[PDB]
């Protein structure tokens, strides 16, 4: 029993972790196979940064520019392009410590773990979620640059998050591992703001459901709704509209609990109506959203 | 910038979880060197654990009855000891991904990673505080027992947990790696209730500071207070006493703020007294307990 925000072991990417440093500017790269993956921003001096060309900084570049670090032992570059907003540096050396690996591109509302690193070493796991306006709330300094969000299946590791960015305001932007920005966010220092950014529904119910599993019942009520009932109350809270794709997502979860999803949809619209009281639900205070419903599955089951 | 729980990172305690095996009971071991650390009560039936006797119950086992798995691997197991409520078995080959590590056993109100592990194998990592009662208030389920509580200091592995029991109230129980309870617990399916769990004073203190240093300052104040002043207000929030200790280990966060720990207690003291209104800090509706001065200078610096 106990309910935690659980990072995935973080050991097979930490195998992955090497320090790219070019020119003056250094941070974190990811080291699959001969390839290092690194946000392409490590070109700039923090002048370009106000507004890169990176084609154009990038011609003043060669393969030996690339200082490329795995602990204490330098890589040889033998390559270097850039796709999107990252740079892939081919080194003569295949990381001997490759997991099996996927990369993906998640969706908003979909969680994964960040393995926080300055120098190419890792300083900390913590568990994110894609907000739905794209940014992530991380904790990262100057240097975490490179570091790298990820899920884990068995033995596979599928990467989905690359960090390149803090907003003005001190949330977290950055790309899949393919160099595309999640949202409208470029790697350059200027006006960006965040959208609204919205509660993830399907994993505040998901988190309902594991709370009840964990014995946290105080909140179940005498109430069920629709979903058109429900969406006109998660509007005005600014909670993402429920879908018959989220109900589904949930079956097992009712399933287990013997709690239909409107019913617990119910409970959700009386807790946003009247607020908790003072009351907590598995130690929180507010609605936690970074728990999927393959998350709360997973911890509840103990999957490895 | 963001704060965020965070765990040290995994691998180097991924390298030395092993399963362990006596007769139909199955949970996890530390590999260190030639020595597999696991719960004693690995040699019981769930029949034994109302009132086991360990010593009568381990003269009826031998070497070749504690089936030790690494990966896919078997280790040969040469000796087998009791030590307080671990075996130590001893086994043919040294661990060769033995980290440097240490054993130490934490005072309440210190923070440690958790690498739960099921059959051997890691499902996730989260961060804990020894709570003041001496339970900490896990994630674990049915196989979980010998996941292992861990700081890392560099490149040493300091061991302060190993997973036990849970308390019929959900909370967890468990040993320093010399098999030694924290708290008055017992290795017994028994009624064993936790004493008054209190807030971490110097804890939340440090959040506070945490908070300040990321922009969430709507809490400062114009007041202050004294240490005994404040005592009385902790004492009526079952809050620990805050000790000149205390006071002098938040110095530094004290010193880059520039706010005063007796100023930061009046904002503390207003916040017992008033409640938060509707309003969060670091994204939480109470007030966090589980990261220490070390948690926040660590996090807000990217010590590696
Ligand atoms: C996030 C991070 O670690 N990061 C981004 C900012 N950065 C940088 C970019 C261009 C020029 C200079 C610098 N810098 O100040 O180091 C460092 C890496
Ligand atoms: C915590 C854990 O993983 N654990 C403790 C309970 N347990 C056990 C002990 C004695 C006899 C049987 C069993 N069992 O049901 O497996 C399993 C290991």
């Amino acid at each position: 029993s106990g309910f935690r925000k659980m990072a995935f072991p973080s050991g097979k990417v930490e195998g992955c972790m090497v320090q790219v440093t070019c020119g003056t500017t250094t941070l974190n790269g990811l080291w699959l196979d001969d390839v290092v993956y690194c946000p392409r921003h490590v070109i700039c001096t923090s002048e370009d940064m106000l507004n890169p060309n990176y084609e154009d900084l990038l011609i003043r570049k060669s393969n030996h520019n690339f200082l490329v670090q795995a602990g204490n032992v330098q890589l040889r570059v033998i390559g270097h392009s850039m796709q999107n907003c990252v740079l892939k540096l081919k080194v003569d050396t295949a990381n001997p410590k490759t997991p099996k690996y996927k990369f993906v591109r998640i969706q908003p509302g979909q969680t994964f773990s960040v393995l926080a690193c300055y120098n190419g070493s890792p300083s900390g796991v913590y568990q994110c979620a894609m907000r739905p306006n794209f940014t992530i709330k991380g904790s990262f300094l100057n240097g975490s640059c490179g570091s790298v969000g990820f899920n884990i299946d068995y033995d596979c590791v599928s990467f989905c998050y690359m960090h390149h960015m803090e907003l003005p305001t001190g949330v977290h932007a950055g790309t899949d591992l393919e160099g595309n920005f999640y949202g409208p966010f470029v790697d350059r220092q200027t006006a960006q703001a965040a959208g609204t950014d919205t509660t993830i529904t399907v994993n505040v119910l998901a988190w309902l459901y594991a709370a009840v599993i964990n014995g946290d019942r105080w909140f179940l009520n005498r109430f069920t709704t629709t979903l058109n009932d429900f969406n006109l109350v998660a509007m005005k809270y600014n909670y993402e509209p429920l879908t018959q794709d989220h109900v589904d997502i949930l079956g097992p979860l009712s399933a287990q609990t013997g709690i239909a999803v409107l019913d617990m949809c119910a409970s959700l619209k009386e807790l946003l109506q009247n607020g908790m009281n003072g009351r907590t639900i598995l130690g929180s205070a507010l609605l936690e959203d970074e728990f999927t419903p393959f998350d709360v599955v997973r911890q509840c089951s103990g999957v490895t």
